[PDB]
């Protein structure tokens, strides 16, 4: 069939019922009115967060990315491959949308090895097999992709969920938007900015605009766009009525151009 | 292709790293020594007792099902759907598996409704559809099903585990097999009791012989046999040397008979 369409999801859209029925509601709308089928990938440090504060744990993130100790993994696990991959299958049952849960390693659908001892059971995603998920598709249903990965080895890993659905664009040849709390990327004034290059993007993090975990997010999308030849754009999923659109390709972020 | 075998897993066969090994080995050398397809269904109090343990959370089990609060059944869910689940599928990884995680809700594979007010967020595990399930299995790869499901409203249901692979046994036609810590069914003497009959069952239970847990798992069995209209086994993963056996139809525990 088509190319399918990856929306990532992420930030704290799991904690606003009302944001994640509105969502859902443009999703029908979308699905229901496309032939492109749809992926959804998601991360949740809004699931894990609330839950390593709860337990007195620290949340230390080494350039955008959270260091994950072995004694971590398991409960991580647990928040992201879990309850927030389950809570989004719940509100697909609520709208009547078969959708089907998995993680990084079923069918091998993207490939993740240890990314630097210094940061833990944190895995790289790369490429894998879109064998079981373009099946999946053709069958029918929504997959929902939560960012725990797992090395040949039987590690489980715990990957930036920008650069698990940026391997997953790769591996099914998927169009990709990445959906957050803002509008896109802010500059220093703290204004969204249109359109993104790679020279740009290098600017913006020379100048220290670009910090913590959207220097990752926007270097996943780079990577995607370069590698797929289309852009691929990060957006919010903050408004209601601009969902419809942008789910059709108006640009309501900032667009990568690669 | 034949009906598939369901081997359900729980207790604290996931704090055994031995354990876990020694199964898996049995399983490798089962699937490549026979063509019946395998689905595993698992629990995981094991995972969820330690979790409510350090979060100083109380465990109370009404007839055998654990009481599971609204503010309880998102750390459940990560519990049992994410944490125990993946720690399956990255055994089978590791084994060289070809292994796809699901919950119950997947394809709606089990239909899941409240039980009772009483209990809260705990499911009725009824047959679903095996279309998603048979598919997998088609395609070569080992369902690995969690016990967590979700109502047609999008509410997420702890299902007892034995229930949950009763109904799953009864929506794919397969043959199951409960694994637990114990060889079986024991009698007042703590003894391994050979086959079990319905009477008997009541028997026993009139007797305060058959308690809690083992209550839920016997009726389980015992419905899956009659629906079924074959023996359904209840018996131990602990010894190594009995795996084989067992899972080529030797009986090493209680044999339910319907
Ligand atoms: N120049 C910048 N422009 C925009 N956002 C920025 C910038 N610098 C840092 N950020 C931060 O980037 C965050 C975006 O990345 P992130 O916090 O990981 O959200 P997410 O990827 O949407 N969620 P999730 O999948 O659950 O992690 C924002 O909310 C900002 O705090
Ligand atoms: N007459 C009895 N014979 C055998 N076991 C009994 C009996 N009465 C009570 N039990 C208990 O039944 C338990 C078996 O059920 P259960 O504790 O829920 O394990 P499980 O279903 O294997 N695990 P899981 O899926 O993770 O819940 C045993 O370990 C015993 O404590
Ligand atoms: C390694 C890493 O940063 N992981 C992410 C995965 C979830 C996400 O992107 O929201 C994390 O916060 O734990
Ligand atoms: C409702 C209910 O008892 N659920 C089970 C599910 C896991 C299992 O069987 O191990 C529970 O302990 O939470
Ligand atoms: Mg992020
Ligand atoms: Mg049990």
């Amino acid at each position: 069939m088509m190319n399918p369409l990856i929306i990532k999801l992420g930030g704290v859209l799991l904690d606003s019922e009302e944001a994640l029925e509105r969502l859902f509601s443009a999703l029908v709308n979308y699905r229901e009115s496309h032939q492109r089928p749809l992926v959804i990938v998601h991360g949740g440090g809004c699931v894990v967060d609330e839950l390593m504060k709860g337990l007195n744990l620290p949340v230390k993130k080494k350039n955008g990315l959270r260091v994950t100790p072995a004694d971590q993994i398991d409960i991580i696990t647990g928040a992201l491959a879990g309850t927030a991959n389950k809570t989004l299958l719940a509100w697909a049952k609520k709208h009547q949308i078969a959708a089907v849960g998995l993680f990084l390693g079923d069918g091998d659908s993207v490939k993740v090895t240890q990314l630097d001892e210094e940061l833990g059971h944190v895995g790289l995603a790369q490429p894998g097999s879109p064998k079981l998920i373009n099946s999946l598709l053709e069958n029918g249903y929504l997959p929902v992709v939560s960012s725990i990965g797992v090395t040949d080895e039987g590690q489980l890993m715990n990957v930036n969920a920008d650069q698990a659905a940026t391997a997953l664009a790769a591996t099914l040849g998927a169009d990709l938007i990445l959906l957050s709390d803002v509008s896109g990327i802010l500059d220093g004034k703290g204004q969204r900015i249109a359109e993104m290059t790679a020279a740009k993007a290098e600017q913006l993090i020379e100048q220290g605009i670009i910090t913590d975990g959207m220097i990752v997010k926007v270097n996943a999308a780079l990577d995607a766009a370069r590698t797929l030849g289309r852009p691929v754009d990060i957006a919010s999923w903050r408004h209601a009525e601009q969902l419809p659109a942008l789910f059709n390709g108006m640009p309501m972020g900032t667009r990568i151009l690669a």
